[PDB]
DNA sequence: GATCCCAGCGCG
DNA sequence: CAGAACTTGGGGAGCC
DNA sequence: GGCTCCCCAAGT
DNA sequence: TCTGCGCGCTGGGATC
């Protein structure tokens, strides 16, 4: 009582509060739904409350959280539950408002996760209420097909595809992929809420088994039982997909009752599987796919200008099927857009407008409705538009989106960082040096050896040393200016002007009742970029740092560990790595690969058309001697004639052909101007057919190695110029 | 103290409360370049606080909406402001936090607003503040015009044009708009504040003539006062823009003090002017601008699929140069796609998506981000793409953007309604059938007479009689069932089943203490967009109601009045109407001078057409027959002999150079494709030919009555199966 | 020695 | 993702 | 008989 | 227009 968002039903602890069954629904959308299939199923048994989002990990949290966290203490009133309260009998039962708890959303693994959290909640506070079979969900249609009249409901992608793929004709139904609750109208609330055999689980517990596996899927102490439970989980799938095996759809006809360790050990498991897709890049591109999607969407978008950050996200949620949320795709940008120090060493996208500085390390960005943006020369150096055909892109819909992964020249994960955040795994890999990078790999081509590298920051003052195995040190610049006063020039990686100063200096200065006052007084002098610490104090008290250590006293050095290098490989996989070299070694591999397909891809191509220039001059060349004549002759006669004549189709077009396979046309000669005629014209043709009759030899007579070269010397040849640009302007 | 957004002095309430000068800026951009300017200006001496949008006019509210107000009473409790307390005296001026107020927003005619709103709390509340200059206004630069390394700030339009049109070369300088603050850097608030002089006036009262003005600008008293004061206005306007008088721009110099008068009569009442431009529609299309700019985007774009609502509006934002807002494009989005009963009768964008019902009246709609649209094909047929050849088309920042106003053939502001609340003025014009509009118009093109007619809703079951000159009264369906049961089974317009239901049958119902309980129980039976009431009661109360009227009794009876036809004639001026026919008749003129205007440019155009297909043909034939020769040809000698053969140059060409006015070129006769020399093309040339020569003379001897005839058939012909459509699925 | 809290990012 | 004030004028219903 | 409050829409 | 919680893992700094 007295929540705004309260929906509740009639007898909301009454006579017969154990027959009031909540609703819990993640969203407004869901609220409206469930408001629509009131009229159904009538307000006095159904009370209706929605949800934030996800929720507080009860398990993982501390009990300050707990007391703090509005969302759980509003469904405790709303329920009636109370701390440390045992239900483990009907008499406590009868002291809450609500009988029974009916949770029901998406149908896409977010709203499974969000199902695993409650149950967590609810086992970890009162577990003795899963023994009552205290929980129930209402499962949703996915996929809706029609034809004609009839209407068809499948409620997993698996079931789904597995009809797909036994029909006699995919165009004689229509498919709509139900991917939310907003996209179902009310009216189709009424056939949802009309039928409760169809759309209604029932959590029945079935043991100590259960309890175990809700721990492992919660408990943080067993991340490394998680790691190798995805592992195995991983390696079944790998082993089904190869060998074609269809997995079993949980929902089934006879389905009804649910276990939750086939809930945990089969769609919850799903999800952590997808969140680990998200989050953790791939070792080919460092680019986890919102990020691949963002920038498959501004290739093929080509935008010569500026745009506006939400216009470019709606046109990827758009041309790039991507259902998930508008605003992960604005963060996104506002990611990848981002340069200044200590962030993105190579800024892919241009940050035309406030997009963050060191001040807040980029939590101070403007709104990313006032922003523009536009792709940076640079990016197109990196991925070449000749090397796209050979990537293998996917399908979502049946419609062509984005590849498997990208393919640049440098190796893109060691460059620009990686900060992922699955689940069972994570991977934090620092910034380095493009031009070192460059060096190390021509090196490489040329036989030599790989020199160790160490991690750079992009106009990072700073140095670091390493002190052991993925262990290094990042330290600051501090100067003595005169014996009482001293100067910060830098600051170490992830430490924002702001949090720094507040987080060192006024705790210091004044200090606190475990530390007295150390300095006298600060002045800073701070530019665009760069932090000028001026600090002033007793004498004695500088001395005594000096003696202390002036890094030391300040807080200027910092630790970082590099003991997660955990990417993606070529093939699709989870693998865990070791140290730089061996990643800089799969690249090396992978990328002669692809310059070996791309050789032998030009080479076909420009044969091809260097065969289709031959063909015109040849026919233009009969045409101005008079050998040929097409004047009022009939389309039929002059095809078959010209196939007589000794004149091949479609060279171009028919190398496509051999292309996707792993009458005649002559349209190309037949639709030329009328200016072909005029001898300019003639000249102009005969000196591009030369012109491409030496440019397949002059390719063809090089090797993958050369290729590289221009390649990354024309990456550094204007890498120089904008980085002084960067300078030149400040 | 304690507000979450208050930015502080350091002296406030301290000694010099009276230096402290709090700066008043609505918007967190605006905030954040005050916090920018902090920097150079320091936080001793200045507080920054943001306003929340447009504020609550004192003058005009109740006593209780100024307790409830939280802008109100925050800024009283941060300036120490006092009920009723009068501050004609420096000891009670000691008692306030902070001695100066300064105004800071955009320099669009918004900020103007805010200026005079803040003004009119001032000077209603404690105008004695008035006489001690208490406040001042720091302007921004509107214009930034770059060249080289000089910089010109311009801060007002009219300046900046008067520069504009006075330099040898526009393309000299870069010339950005600063048509907000968000787009001012931080880096330029140094700039800013480092200019008091150049950004500060103050408030400098005169007399009883700068309290007149706010009255008059404020007080609801003086609406008519304020009706010929923008008349006085626009008068005066449309004689300077007849002898092209430039107005005086404050904006000066030496401009550094200003009166309240001035700038009530010259800043704030053109916010007042281009109010009344957004609000009151237009005479010819009922269009206002915003509609208007959405529609010309969307022909322009002219979309053949679904598009998301905010995709275009941030399509509408940057190719028509719209710079007011997106959630007010989202908002005309879905008022102009709006079709249920009481809304727009004629739904130009069709509504995928929940848009709203009879419920709440659109207020209940999805979410505008997940609701898709797309053009309907009737809204072509109202506005034939061939007519926008002769609308007067703008330019903003040099770039082609939407016409004046459109001309449909039907007049579409007596088709679907126009409510428009401007200032000085209002409109509400209620809703027509769109069939007995084009009978009457017919009728009006045979000479007969114009039937009066009345106002009808799309699917309204309802009646409406007139009881007056613009005077009606809407009236439901209610019948008696049984001698004790009654059925409502309609309600009048503007009167949405949930709000009629809440207001009408519980206070009824059960009743309250002034009324008893009237009715006894009744249940509803609601369709998609039917009402159905059946209520029984008790024998004898309606056996009353009967006597009293069961119309009178449910309330089922409204009046319209409809006594404020104000509209924008084709000129753009502001004229009240009386009747439906007069506006009808001044339509019927414009549509019928533009039927003539649009004859003689098709009869042009199709002529110039007709020349280059002769042309065409005149040189095929001699190809064929080998009367011409181009074969291996140079290009000079072959057109030169080609001018002296006797062929023209480009007659299409030639015919836009007569409309953009008030060496020769052949390509059209060139490029053609081979299949030309082919007899089976020259066969269709041939056809093609023959055919426009035909179809020029079958219009040139057509009338402009005769046009508008297909133009009505046309429109009905499909009309009734979209709306047999509309009702077939239901 | 040991526990606790927080900052990094694509998501609900 | 969602929910939150005000403007500006006409006119209609509902209280005293 | 009269004052008061609210709904309508493109904007802060 | 803005502003508000939680997730999931690693590891580092502070506090006891
Ligand atoms: C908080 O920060 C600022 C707020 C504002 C106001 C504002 C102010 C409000 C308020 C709401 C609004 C809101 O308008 C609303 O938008 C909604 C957008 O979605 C649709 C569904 O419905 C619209 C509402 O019909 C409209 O009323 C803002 C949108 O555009 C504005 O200019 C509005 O309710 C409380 O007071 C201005 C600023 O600087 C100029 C700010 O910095
Ligand atoms: C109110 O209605 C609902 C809210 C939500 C949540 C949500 C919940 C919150 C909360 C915030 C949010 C918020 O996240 C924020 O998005 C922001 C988007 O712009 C940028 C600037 O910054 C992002 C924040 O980094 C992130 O924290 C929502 C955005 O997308 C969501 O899914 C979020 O703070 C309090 O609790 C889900 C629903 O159903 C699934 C709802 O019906
Ligand atoms: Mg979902
Ligand atoms: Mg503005």
């Amino acid at each position: 009582k007295g929540i705004p968002k309260l929906d509740d039903a009639n007898d909301a602890g009454g006579k017969h509060s154990l027959e009031c069954t909540l609703i819990l629904t993640e969203g407004d959308s869901a609220k409206s739904l469930a408001v629509s299939g009131l009229g159904v199923i009538g307000r006095d048994r159904y009370g209706v409350f929605p949800l934030r989002g996800k929720i507080l990990n009860v398990r993982e949290a501390s009990h300050k959280q707990i007391m703090e966290n509005a969302e759980i203490n509003n469904i405790i009133k709303i329920v009636g539950l109370q701390y440390k309260k045992s239900y483990d009998d009907a008499e406590s039962l009868k002291t809450l408002r609500y009988g029974k708890i009916m949770i029901m959303t998406d149908q896409d693994q977010d709203g499974s996760h969000i199902k695993g959290l409650l149950i967590n909640f609810i086992h970890h506070n009162w577990p003795s209420l899963l023994k009552h079979g205290f929980l129930e969900e209402f499962i949703t249609p996915i996929v809706k097909a029609s034809k004609n009249k009839q209407e068809l409901s499948f409620y997993s992608i698996p079931e789904f595809d597995e009809w797909k793929k036994h029909i006699e004709n995919q165009k004689a139904w229509k498919i709509k992929y139900y991917k939310g609750l907003g996209t179902s109208t009310a009216k189709e609330a009424k056939e949802y809420f009309a039928d409760m055999e169809r759309h209604r689980i029932l959590f029945r517990y079935a043991g100590p088994e259960d309890d175990a596996a809700i721990t492992l899927a919660f408990s943080k102490k067993k991340i490394d039982d998680r790691k190798e439970w995805l592992t195995n989980f991983m390696e079944d799938r790998r082993q089904r997909r190869l060998h074609g095996l269809p997995e079993q759809f949980l929902y089934g006809t006879a389905t009804k009752h649910l276990t939750y360790n086939d809930f945990i050990n089969k769609e919850l498991i799903l999800f952590s599987n997808s969140d680990n897709e998200r989050s953790i890049p791939s070792l080919v591109d460092g680019f986890k796919p919102g990020q691949r999607k963002v920038l498959f969407t501004c290739f093929k978008r080509n935008d010569k200008r500026e745009v506006k950050v939400a216009q470019l996200a709606g046109s990827v949620a758009e041309m790039s099927a991507y259902h998930h949320g508008e605003q992960a795709l604005m963060m996104t940008i506002v990611n990848l857009a981002q340069n200044f120090v200590g962030s993105n060493n190579i800024n892919l996208l241009q940050p035309i407008g406030q997009f963050g500085t060191r001040l807040h390390g980029g939590k101070d960005a403007a709104s990313p409705r006032y922003i523009f943006t536009m792709l940076s020369t640079l990016a197109r150096l990196l991925f070449p538009a000749v090397d796209d055909n050979l990537l293998k892109f996917l399908y979502d819909d049946n419609q062509r989106v984005e590849p498997e992964w990208y393919i640049p020249i440098i190796p893109m994960v060691l460059i620009n960082g990686a900060e992922g955040i699955g689940t069972g795994w994570a991977c934090k890999l620092p910034n380095y040096d493009a031009r070192e990078i460059v060096n190390n790999v021509r090196r490489m081509l040329d036989g030599l050896d790989p020199h160790p590298m160490l991690p750079n920051y992009k106009n990072f003052k700073g140095t670091i040393q390493e002190l052991g195995q993925n262990q290094y040190a990042v330290s600051g610049e501090i100067f003595v200016v005169d014996r009482n006063t001293v100067e910060i020039t830098e600051l170490p990686v992830r430490t924002w002007t702001q949090v720094y100063k507040e987080q060192v200096l006024e705790p210091m200065l004044n200090g606190t009742d475990k530390t007295p006052a150390l300095i006298s007084d600060y002045k800073e002098y701070h530019t665009d970029t760069t932090v000028k610490f001026v600090v002033k104090m007793t004498e004695e008290k500088l001395a005594q740092a000096e003696a202390a250590g002036l890094h030391k006293v300040f807080k200027l050095q910092t630790t970082l560990t590099c003991n997660s290098m955990v990417l993606f490989d070529h093939m699709g996989c989870l693998k865990k790595y070791e140290t730089v070299q061996d990643i800089l070694k799969e690249f090396f591999d992978l990328r002669l690969s692809y310059y070996g397909l791309r050789k032998e891809w030009l080479v076909g191509m420009l044969g091809a058309e260097s065969t289709k220039l031959n063909n015109q001059a040849r026919f233009i060349l009969e045409k101005i001697q008079g050998k040929i004549t097409i004047e009022n002759r009939s389309k039929k006669d002059l095809i078959q004639m010209l196939v007589q004549r000794g004149y091949e189709s479609d060279p171009v077009k028919a190398w496509k052909e051999a292309q996707e396979k792993a009458g005649p046309d002559f349209n190309y000669i037949l639709n030329m101007s009328l200016w072909s005629l005029t001898k300019e014209k003639v000249e102009e043709l005969i000196k591009q057919r030369d012109a491409k009759g030496r440019e397949v030899n002059d390719l063809k007579r090089k090797s993958p190695s050369d290729l590289w070269k221009e390649d990354l010397a024309a990456f550094v040849e204007e890498l120089d110029k904008v980085e002084s640009q960067e300078r030149e302007d400040v």
